[PDB]
This record gives C-alpha cells, structure tokens and sequence, in this order.
C-alpha cells in the first residue's frame, strides 16, 4: 500500500502494507467472504 506525504507524493507505507499481506494470508488459507455486498463490475469480459 501507500500513504501520501506532506510533499503530496504517494511512497510505500510500511505499517498499512502490513496489515493489507496479513488478509492476503488470512484470504488464502481460510476465504474471503463478500456475503452482503452488492456490486457493480463493467468491463467484465470473457477472458479478463
């Protein structure tokens, strides 16, 4: 992930990125589950 600098800039933050790999494990040994959300996709073509 990144976080925006005072300098306006986006650069890696350590301790967002952090958390953002943990649910990336978390998603992978165990799932995710989007049970409740309603969502829009375009451009969800075949093959993409």
């Amino acid at each position: 992930l990144k976080k925006k600098l005072p300098s306006g800039e986006w650069v890696f933050d350590r301790d967002t990125s952090a958390l953002f790999l943990d649910g990336l494990q978390k998603g992978a040994v165990n799932g995710i589950s989007y049970k409740g959300k309603n969502v829009l996709i375009t451009g969800a073509g075949a093959g993409s």
